[PDB]
């Protein structure tokens, strides 16, 4: 019963820290194995691209105030801290769309009112500071009791989905970037180059598709189990590794590769440097700006709360078995008072990362060798150990001195490896299944307790309201008023809680919301 | 059995039209469905191609004489003859590569003693007729039932593995036309075209991956069984329809498409005519060469028996299903005598094709609808009729005017029609299954009597030896001594026959051989 209130102050942290500090040598020592090796190779590259990508969207919005090398600053320091430390050190930090929106709308006041960006920044994360430590001190992570699957399956659908449309815009653009032309005349990067956007798009489907067989190869009955095990550990390393060689074996044809900042310097020298301070450096700070920076606090409590709160809420669920412990009040203190120490120096802002922290998790889960004929393969356990978390940190922060490997490696590649992880991440999700439901048959329904005890008609409208709500979430933050997105999430829990008993029974409730 | 020998002369051939003839009515009755049109459609596609491509080798080999058009109407005429008067008329003929390897050998002997070519095929086929009129009045067709699955299955697997090699050996062409170059400077088939090798690439795998996904539908639980059933009888026209449309969306690039020569016309009509005086045209026929002219018809009689009765002995398996009869008296004596007849007009020969059978009979296969879950589904009936072959027969010929529509179709479509062919064709022999035992551990392999009553070590010897006749086959066409292919493999009987028992026992030769 980690989310029972004590009546006592810091009660909750001094029992998160009760419950998983003394696992500690075990945590050091399950790592010996060679299935950690394959995970953290997986999950470097998965957690390296989204900085550069945030990182060159990031100076692109805040005119090079902060760019790539303090993304990724930010991100190692942060990943190595919070592994260190961490109740759960299975989640992966990182930078995310809203964050990139409330940024982009913070630069947007501060240059309309005539402020300094960064000593707002400090300001703010001061509040931060302050709001997280007395939100912990009153033991009001009791709320996340209130979040059912209904909140959690919504969230996770919404962010797959919207991963794997992100993917396919970039291949998109680059067709767009070289169009399939009739004449080609001879001659800054490179445009309307021949045999690029086709290459492209071969690179992709080659590495999904190797990373799909070779994930399947594994419940096959060839090879030994040794051999088998071995081979599907590595699948992905193994797809990334052929596409690359097969792109480095044509040397004719442009393709766009990794490319990274060399050196540890800040992206505009002549504009600030790494400290920044909270007075002002040009010009005086408003007293009035310094008591009213509350407000955009407010705002990034509740982001990285709902965050993180969802994603540990998805990650230590009953059904993939967690056994060393969860953290609900560690992490959160953790998270908050990093990202608001993080203020002074100009870096932004991380939370917990969904997609990455599932495929983390994923990639870690050990399943049964005995595998039944014909039936489909259960979860033996689930590696829990800190080392993986800190080398994935310590890789992303040093590759800013490991350019040349980089820059051999195309981008098709890694788009293959978003689209496996964005289609892995979905079966995970009831959702998914109870709307793979709706094209079968009712007479080839399985056994699931949400189609005995419950009328096909009267179940297909709760996957239509979840459905709505997905919907409406994702035209919303399509627009302008995108940060207010997650308010109209935590507006889904009063939804659960107050009408949706006024339609359905108590039992049709219980099987159906579980 | 129709294997027995009676006795009387045309004893087998009375048997066989008084056994098959009667059905007549239910043949004309059983294609009315929506799985002949399916069967159809695929195997025109199936048919037309190796005419076009084999008349083009054989203008190129013959000096003009014979090209594409006189091809196109062999195959017509043969192909209606036969489906309206053959025993089995699920066989499908046309020509084949050893026919060619043979025709080019005799232009080059005809060309060495100063003698007409047309002539010596008329007399050729002469010879030929008498021969086989000889052979079907003694009763000799009784000799196939020495033909064991050792042969069946060597000469299968081999056809199967030409095929496959021979599509990718196109699309290397295709690529090497057309390389993939830094610049492409704007300057007779079109050469050194950008965005080309590519695109057909990606059409071939589109249309295979297209094929192979609706056919893996057919077993699935989505939607009805009707709407199932259906779907998955046009799975290769619907590929072939959406590749189609995806390559006329894009009006940018050259790719190469289907041509046929217009109008029913011989290919070179300066040189000759469409009747062959038997007596000379321009030199008298010396009556030596009249005489003489028996040893070719001996080696076309080897050759078309053989493939012929091969092919009739693998379709007619009692695995298939096969009801309605069959014909080994009568379909011979047909092919023979209007192979002996078309050699007058200046036509090429035809046989039965193995392929293109295999695949014939495949599409109108019916499986039981009540399939067993978790279980491989079982064969309820096979479509028996005439209609199909006589419609692809008369598609064939009337290819001539209807240029305008297939000049729309690229060839990469075709390519990925014969890959899945191709590939599709290797799973019904049981080389394959006693291939794949290999790679699995020996506590895997399933209950085949060939698993149980024979060691593991001793059943991989069989399979050594079938697959050391097959590379050695091979090796000898590769090479300038490919007219003593028919030779070598019927001496695989002798092989069986002779020196098996030597090494196996009798328990182990029966359960490893049928
Ligand atoms: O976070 S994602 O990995 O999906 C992502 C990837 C790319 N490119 C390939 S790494 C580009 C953008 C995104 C995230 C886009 C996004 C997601 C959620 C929100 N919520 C807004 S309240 C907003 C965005 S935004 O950047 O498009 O505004
Ligand atoms: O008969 S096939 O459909 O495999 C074929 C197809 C193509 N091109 C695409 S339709 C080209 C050639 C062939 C057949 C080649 C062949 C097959 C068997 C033999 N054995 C007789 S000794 C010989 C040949 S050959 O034409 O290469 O000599």
């Amino acid at each position: 019963d980690p989310l029972l209130r004590t009546g006592s102050v810091f009660g909750g942290l001094v029992r998160d820290v009760r419950r998983r500090y003394p696992h500690y040598p075990s945590d050091l020592r399950d790592a010996l194995h060679s299935q950690c090796v394959a995970a953290v190779l997986f999950i470097y590259f998965a957690a390296l691209s989204p900085a550069i990508t945030f990182g060159g969207l990031l100076g692109e919005k805040t005119e090079g105030l902060m760019g790539v090398s303090e993304l990724i600053v930010s991100t190692a320091v942060l990943g190595v801290l919070f592994s260190l430390l961490g109740a759960q050190p299975l989640l992966v930090v990182g930078f995310s769309g809203p964050l990139l929106v409330f940024e982009e709308a913070f630069f947007k006041f501060c240059r309309a009112q005539d402020l300094e960006y960064l000593t707002g920044r400090v300001w703010v994360g001061l509040w931060l500071v302050v709001f997280v430590l007395a939100l912990v001190a009153a033991e009001g992570s009791f709320l996340v009791r209130y979040i059912s699957p209904f909140t959690q399956e919504i969230f996770a659908f919404l962010i797959s989905l919207i991963f794997i449309y992100e993917t396919f815009y970039k291949l998109y653009k680059v067709f767009t970037e070289h169009p399939l032309l009739p004449f080609y005349p001879p001659e800054p990067s490179p445009r309307n180059q021949p045999n690029t956007a086709l290459l492209s798009l071969i690179l992709m489907l080659g590495t999904f598709f190797i990373a799909f067989f070779l994930r399947k190869f594994r419940n096959s009955r060839f090879l030994g189990g040794k051999a088998r095990r071995i081979i599907g550990d590595f699948g992905i390393p193994i797809s990334i590794l052929v596409m690359v060689l097969v792109d480095y074996s044509i040397t004719d044809t442009y393709t766009q590769k990794l490319t990274v900042p060399t050196g540890l310097s800040v992206t505009s020298p002549d504009k600030r440097s790494w400290f920044i301070p909270p007075l002002g450096s040009a010009r005086p700070f408003p007293p009035w700006m310094m008591v009213a920076a509350a407000v955009p606090a407010l705002l990034v409590l509740i982001l990285i709360f709902m965050e993180t709160q969802i994603t540990a809420l998805i990650v230590s669920q009953k059904a993939r078995r967690l056994l060393k412990g969860s953290g609900f009040h560690l992490d959160l203190l953790l998270i908050g008072s990093l990202g608001g120490l993080c203020g002074l120096f100009g870096l932004p802002w991380l939370t917990a990362a969904t997609v990455r922290s599932v495929t983390h998790v994923n990639a870690l889960t050990v399943m049964r060798t005995a595998i039944a004929p014909g039936d489909k393969p259960q979860i033996q356990e689930v590696r829990e150990q800190r080392v993986t978390g800190v080398l994935i940190a310590s890789l992303v922060g040093l590759s800013i001195v490991m350019g040349a490997v980089l820059r051999r490696i195309p981008l098709a590649v890694l788009f293959g490896i978003f689209l496996y992880m964005g289609v892995t991440s979905l079966s995970g999700i009831q959702l998914s299944q109870r709307l793979l439901l709706i094209l079968m048959p009712a007479k080839h329904h399985p056994e699931q307790p949400y189609v005995t005890k419950v009328k096909t008609w009267r179940m297909h409208l709760f996957t239509c309201i979840q459905l709505g709500c997905i919907a409406l979430l994702w035209v919303v933050k399509s627009t302008a008023a995108s940060l207010a997105f997650p308010f109209l999430l935590l507006l889904t829990v009063p939804l659960r809680h107050c009408l949706l008993p006024r339609l359905f029974q108590d039992r049709e409730l219980q099987a159906l919301d579980s």
